[PDB]
């Protein structure tokens, strides 16, 4: 599923991401825009052999099991395919664990390079929240 901008903002708010670990809703929408273009089915292989999955490009090196990332962890206790569903629950719940691990949203390279320090509130402008 490719979400609309305001549709995803609303879904993320329902699932408790607005101000989660202090990160306003616009940060999460911005991160999803640049990680996946709001496409739940996005997958991208990393140089180390791991793969990033879903709207927030969650990495199999640490967070989910894809059966093909030797020596990796599965800290969200989910198959990586669960991060590709039209229902964003699994991605949101795993993202909550990631953002709580110490480095905040810096875990997401696209957030660090394209959202951090910007007027992220623009990503939710006009949306009925
Ligand atoms: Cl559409
Ligand atoms: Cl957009
Ligand atoms: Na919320
Ligand atoms: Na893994
Ligand atoms: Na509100
Ligand atoms: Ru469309
Ligand atoms: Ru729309
Ligand atoms: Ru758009």
């Amino acid at each position: 599923k490719v979400f609309g901008r305001c549709e995803l903002a609303a879904a993320m708010k329902r699932h408790g991401l607005d101000n989660y670990r202090g990160y306003s809703l616009g940060n999460w929408v911005c991160a999803a825009k640049f990680e996946s273009n709001f496409n739940t089915q996005a997958t991208n292989r990393n140089t180390d052999g791991s793969t990033d999955y879903g709207i927030l490009q969650i990495n199999s090196r640490w967070w989910c099991n894809d059966g093909r990332t030797p020596g990796s962890r599965n800290l969200c206790n989910i198959p990586c395919s669960a991060l590709l569903s039209s229902d964003i629950t699994a991605s949101v719940n795993c993202a909550k664990k990631i953002v709580s691990d110490g480095n905040g949203m810096n875990a997401w390279v696209a957030w660090r390079n394209r959202c951090k320090g910007t007027d992220v509130q623009a990503w939710i402008r006009g949306c009925r929240l």
